[PDB]
């Protein structure tokens, strides 16, 4: 076996393997190197044996997980079950433990269960995806667009489980996310809100019921493996209209953040939440890195200026897209324009004055956040790994209060902190409607133990100076679980507290991803 | 002692009560019949010493929360903590078991904290109701609006804890509830999301954390006792315009509930969800039963048609408003007037065609209905429990698929159903955004055990035919808690089964409000 989770033995190892082979199929419990090699993170900053799983299980029904969870308590294996299991940048596939199997549910559990036109929702198995639920949706003829992230790979189920966000006026996949059957650690399955009501057709339209809402507990977090989720789905508009405005200056940043809020915080003119990213990211989209610096070292001035006037964009660009009838549309763009345009050097296209044109890289950029804000999913976003060799990332991403002059200070302090490390720093600042996002996507060769280094040394460092200032990381790889948990230090921690007593509740044997979130059964603390 | 908690003698009562007046001061712990007696249901629907608290503490602050709190556990002592007290139709301020001691936290805890124009919220102590709130925020110059519930003296934090809705776009009050400050089932203090990392600004703007989202563990349960609430408002919009729409006949509900559906659920042209009630619900609004019939029976048919004539109302009315610059308020008008007017007999005004006039009770309740939709609380549906003598409600709320003709079968059902127990039926109906509630408000006399009787055997053959029907309550009195709970009986009530676990997990002791929901800790299972 590549790899056995502490306190089991090769031959109780052994022993559960023939009984998840015997209950699920031989054919579905996979110990291969060639397979389970596959489960490994793409993206490590780790160079042994840390978050390596022993095996992979492809699980065909909500049967097979909990008779899988059955087997999992009576042999004290501890388990990890994703949908889609592409999540870059937080560990992907791999789990918290050395020897932990993953149920990989998406290989086989991959059905779109439904598409209710009238009442604007589908119901997903983990295994659909962007592409295949916006295919889905399409092949219905349903008047409803999706909500994709930037890369189409990924799950519905899987990222909103992780709090995933997109880009259209749904962005907020956990808002709209209704109606979730779950299996508990010990097999039970469990239907959320009306989901709970035999006959309810009410399961994906109310997120309610007598008693608690907990669907937001199992939200990065090791309670229970999902089965099935609705997704609300936002009604197609008459029309949709996108824009980019590209900003002249790196120094920009705080009169663009505060031209934003005011615009956004009321759902309109910014009817969903634009986002500003600096011109490597943008540059990362549609080129490599050798294209503006030869120098391994951190990226010049100079070279960020080459990108700019090169690819004809800004130091910063911002994205966005206006929704409903012309007549709306146009008043929306006017007052967008005109409160950025106030931006001394500012220049504003739409997607109309700056067509898709081949070889034309800025309309390719904005064509790529238009299809993604208006529900076609894409993986434009893909090229950043092609930036040099193994090029992957590893997200640093707090929330602040919306403030210009504070998006200046992490931006000047997340460069600084980068640069000491020499790692390329794709920034990207969101209002989401009151808080604001500061996305760090670091890009570093993930084939090199210095590079895994100094991108680990560098994050530990920003979690640290982000905590001084009261910048909190609401997403995390899992080498960093224990560290951005810490975090949440208000009297002594009393949420990972809150967080460990409904984990013993709910998982007494402690079977599943034990210190997700750096919540860690009683056995292990 | 006017009640005792069973399992705690007079003697461990007054060891408590006498460490309750120590710790937090005397004047403030109430154990005399006169002052108790204020806090037991004003709307029963029994008649002994039912849900009849022991006494009632007014705690100064989360730490006199936390003591109690603690002298409650050690003692074995239930505690039903409330804000203002008033969930009149659920409860009031009754505790699920007789003996209780109540905290009234709304008395002294009554503070606005902090009202935030930029990014538009207010932070709010129990005591803060619609009325406190709307004059701290007119007051404060801020271009906010709030989201009142139909009663001013309504908790802000309160009703929300009850997932309690209003009437503008921001009517869910749970979706705009960000960052709460709880003292646990053991006396500790947890704040919620990014409340748990020292120095956020990000608390009342973000909801989320490392790890799951646990605010909505707090919504009708017995968890915690909240101490702060932030809550999102709506920034103030150019101009808002209301209508009413007037349906002349009883069979009209079908068609206007199949009319509704597409205008809402894109939240364009109904950009708030608007209501549908019947003449009843409206006549008793601005007059009294005997204005349309003496005899105490059931209302005819020929009662009713004297409230549409002499009201110069509907059989059915819509209540609606529209936000924002007036170009586009006079869009959206156009299109829902255009829409509902193709039904045969349908007359729409707004609240410039129809303003307040002294004696014109439709205009009159049109300016009732915008006040709410516009942010501006008030007591206009108080009216209703002067409908006859001691007029109080115990509501019957289910949530089911949009749909008139469902809508219609309910509607006719409880007419019958009303009808046999001689009780006042006065409906709403609303579709949310995608699902259906249908309003039971009954007006029942309050002082007679007949007519209590009467409304508690016909709630529960409601709550039986609705479950039968696939139509689940979400909000419910005391007396229903256990059998709404049973409704939710998937896998053997694996919800309440849930709840239970994360209960006993939380609340060792049982001490906070036992059988809220129907959920009960292990000591009384
Ligand atoms: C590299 C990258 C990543 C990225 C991005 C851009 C780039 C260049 N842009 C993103 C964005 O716009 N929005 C966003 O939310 N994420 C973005 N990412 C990160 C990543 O690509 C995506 O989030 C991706 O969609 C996540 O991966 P996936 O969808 O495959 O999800 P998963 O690995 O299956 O699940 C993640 C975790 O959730 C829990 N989980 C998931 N499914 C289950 C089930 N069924 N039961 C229980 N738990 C489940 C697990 O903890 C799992 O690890
Ligand atoms: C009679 C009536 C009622 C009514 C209504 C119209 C009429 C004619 N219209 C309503 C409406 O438009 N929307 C709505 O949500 N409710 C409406 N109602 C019912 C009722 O009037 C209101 O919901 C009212 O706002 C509720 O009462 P209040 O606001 O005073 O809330 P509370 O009694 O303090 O609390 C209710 C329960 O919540 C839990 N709770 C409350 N505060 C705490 C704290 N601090 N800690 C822990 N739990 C808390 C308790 O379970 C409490 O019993
Ligand atoms: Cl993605
Ligand atoms: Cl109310």
């Amino acid at each position: 076996f590549r790899t056995l989770p502490d306190g089991v033995s090769a031959e109780q190892f052994a022993n559960a393997i023939s009984e998840f082979s015997e209950t699920i199929g031989s054919e579905y419990v996979r110990v291969d190197e060639a397979t389970v090699s596959e489960y490994d993170d793409k993206f490590p900053v780790t160079d042994g044996d840390e978050f390596k799983g022993s095996a992979v299980i492809w699980p065909g029904s909500t049967e097979d997980v909990q008779v899988i969870v059955r087997i999992a308590n009576k042999y004290g294996i501890p388990l990890h079950a994703f949908s889609g299991g592409r999540n870059l940048g937080y560990g992907g596939s791999s789990p918290m433990l050395t020897g932990t199997v993953l149920l990989h549910l998406g290989k086989r559990m991959n059905r779109v269960l439904e598409i209710n036109e009238k009442l604007a929702y589908a119901v997903v198995e983990p295994g659909v995806d962007y592409k295949t639920l916006y295919e889905a949706v399409r092949d219905s003829g349903a008047k409803l667009m999706i909500d994709p992230a930037e890369l189409d790979w990924g799950s519905v189920m899987g990222n909103t489980m992780e709090h995933g966000v997109g880009y259209t006026p749904y962005a907020d996949h956990s808002m709209w996310r209704c109606g979730m059957e779950v299996v508990l650690a010990d097999g039970e399955v469990l239907r959320t809100g009306m989901g709970g009501l035999p006959g309810s057709e009410a399961w994906h339209l109310y997120p309610g019921q007598l008693g608690p809402s907990i669907e937001g507990l199992f939200e990065q977090s090791n309670f229970g493996i999902c089965t099935r989720m609705g997704m609300q789905l936002m009604p197609t508009p008459p029309e949709m209209l996108s824009f980019a405005i590209y900003f002249e200056n790196e120094d920009d940043l705080p009169a663009i953040m505060e031209t934003t809020l005011p615009l956004r915080i009321g759902m309109a003119p910014l009817q969903a939440a634009p986002i500003v990213r600096n011109v490597t990211f943008d540059a990362a989209c549609v080129s490599k890195r050798e294209e503006w610096q030869t120098e391994p070292g951190p990226l010049t001035d100079e070279a960020k200026q080459r990108m700019v006037d090169e690819l004809g964009i800004g130091h910063w660009i911002v994205y966005g897209t206006c929704y409903g009838p012309r007549w709306q549309i146009d008043k929306y763009i006017e007052m967008i324009r005109d409160a950025y345009l106030q931006i001394p050097g500012a220049r504003f296209e739409t997607n109309e004055t700056l067509p898709l044109r081949e070889g034309d890289r800025a309309s390719e950029l904005l064509n790529a956040r238009h299809e993604l804000n208006t529900g076609v999913p894409n993986r434009h976003s893909a090229a950043v790994f092609d930036w040099f060799p193994n090029a992957g990332h590893f997200f640093y991403a707090p929330v602040s209060a919306p403030s210009g002059e504070d998006a200046a200070k992490q931006y000047e302090d997340t460069k600084r902190i980068s640069d000491d490390h020499g790692i390329d720093y794709l920034a990207q600042f969101i209002i989401g409607l009151r808080e604001m996002h500061h996305i760090c996507l670091p890009l570093y060769d993930t084939a090199d133990p210095a590079s895994r280094k100094e991108t680990l040394d560098m994050t530990r460092e920003l979690i640290r100076a982000g905590a001084e200032e009261g910048y909190g990381i609401y997403r995390a790889h899992n080498v960093l679980a224990d560290q951005v948990a810490e975090t949440y230090s208000f009297n002594n921690h009393i949420q990972r507290r809150s967080h460990e007593r409904i984990k013993d509740a709910l998982d007494p044997n402690g079977i599943l991803n034990p210190g997700k979130s750096g919540i860690w059964p009683e056995r292990l603390r």
